[PDB]
DNA sequence: ATTATGACGCT
DNA sequence: AGCGTCATA
């Protein structure tokens, strides 16, 4: 009754990019907006792979970590443009320059959570209080909210697209108690109307276009961004969840994508979210552990406190290269060589960061795979990251690595290493 | 031969 | 610490 934790505290948004890196190269060359297109890396192999792909592509059935040679197969008059190729790998420096653009303007509205290359999560719980302050009791006009989605709405007793979207709107803010300064679907509305603006702000200063979610939380707003892209926003409220769970399959909830998900699937024989509220939170810590079946407990009644983590930059700065098929490193002064190219990748990375953010890395983490095996990763190993000097780090990274070659001949290298890997971590503030 | 990342959990 | 999981362009 009354002391039942609702889940409803908190207004939490996630702004997502639309087809980030596609539109990061729409914005340089103008030849390639409204139009499909893709982003490609490297060329050779296939065509090269592709990594992002605009709303115009993916109506041909193009899609991500599809060859460019065979998208062309569905969509001939595909697009694309590539990676940058800096010391023999693909170079990603673009986008990270475009996703701090982004994060800056974000960041003026709210502290952020940097939570990908192209998404952060928003905590306007305090950007609300003093927006409804300021409001006054005045109810809130659908002409604030143009691009919001209601999930569930319209409902009950036209069919064009922005016709649904506009009924649905209406029966939400018909329904609004405007009254009440500590109604939580009043605050998620006026939630909505801030990331409106955040999101206007974010057009208008980089000419990247994003959807967001507005919910209670990071779970809900994440699946809510998606609903209803691209260049729009979702609202879904605490009273939309049942609905919503009852034929969400699990998969779509984020954290539940992989094993524990299928695991959540198989051993209690369900398909849905929703399914999940018959358990108790004892039985599904039984099955999951005690940290996950009080998560899937909450979770699957809408209930979720992960909180909106103040860090708007990385906390680590990494470079890998892949060294696929027969182009696996199988000489010392080849391995040694695509370390000095990382080392150095890092290095200038590294400094930049020095420069802006004031910190310093202290550790390198030096990571490969070996020919055979099927893990990600077959070996990974620390040391001291003393000074930003490329050939010190590449040096040092060959150190903790030298061990691992089978070969009885030093020149040689075996089993051939197929990736390599630098990480520079544990910063300090300097 | 999707690749290049990046956060967080387990023991 | 080193490994595993899950995630996103
Ligand atoms: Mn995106
Ligand atoms: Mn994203
Ligand atoms: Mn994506």
């Amino acid at each position: 009754g009354p002391h039942m934790a609702t889940g409803q505290d908190r207004v939490v948004a996630l702004v997502d990019m639309d087809c980030f890196f596609v539109q990061v190269e729409q914005r340089q060359n103008p030849h390639l907006r409204n139009k499909p297109c893709a982003v490609v890396q490297y060329k050779s192999w296939k065509g090269g792979g592709i990594i992002a792909v605009s709303y115009e592509a993916r109506a041909f059935g193009v899609t991500r970590s599809m060859w460019a040679d065979d998208a062309k197969k569905l969509c001939p008059d595909l697009l694309l443009a590539q990676v940058r190729e800096s010391r023999g790998k693909a170079n990603l420096t673009k986008y990270r320059e475009a996703s701090v653009e982004v994060m800056e303007i974000m960041s003026r509205f709210a502290v952020i959570e940097r939570a990908s290359i192209d998404e952060a999560y928003v905590d306007l719980t305090s950007a609300v209080q003093e927006r409804l302050q300021k409001l006054q009791g005045q109810p809130i006009s659908a002409d604030l909210l143009p691009s919001t989605y209601i999930e569930g709405l319209p409902q009950g007793p036209t069919v064009q697209k922005e016709g649904m979207r506009k009924q649905g709107l209406f029966q939400w803010l018909d329904s609004l108690q405007i009254d009440n300064l500590t109604s939580p679907d009043l605050q998620l509305t006026v939630g909505a109307v801030i990331v409106e603006e955040m999101r206007a702000a974010i057009e208008r200063e980089t000419g990247f276009q994003c959807s967001a979610g507005i919910s209670h939380n990071k779970v809900l707003a994440k699946l809510a961004c998606g609903l209803n892209k691209p260049n729009r926003q979702t609202l879904v409220s605490h009273g939309s969840v049942p609905q919503l769970f009852s034929q969400m399959p699990i998969r779509k909830i984020r954290s539940l994508g992989g094993k524990l998900g299928a695991s959540v699937i198989e051993i209690l024989g369900i398909e849905y979210m929703g399914e999940l509220t018959q358990f108790t939170e004892s039985q599904l810590q039984s099955h999951f552990g005690e940290k996950n079946g009080s998560w899937l407990y909450a979770m699957c009644r809408g209930i979720e406190h992960d909180p909106v983590k103040p860090r708007q930059l990385p906390k680590t700065i990494g470079c890998s290269k892949n060294f696929p098929g027969k182009t696996a490193l199988a000489t010392r002064e080849q391995v040694q060589w695509w370390l000095l190219q990382l080392a150095q990748e890092l290095e200038e990375r590294l400094t930049k960061d020095r420069n802006d953010n004031d910190r310093v890395a202290t550790q390198l983490v030096v990571s490969i795979r070996v020919q055979g095996d099927k893990r990600l990763s077959s070996l990974r190993r620390c040391c001291a990251l003393t000074r930003y000097d490329a050939h010190k780090m590449s040096h040092d990274a060959f150190t903790v690595i030298k061990n691992c070659n089978t070969s009885g001949i030093q020149t040689e290298w075996s089993p051939p290493l197929t990736m390599l890997f630098l990480c520079a971590t544990k910063f300090s503030a300097s």
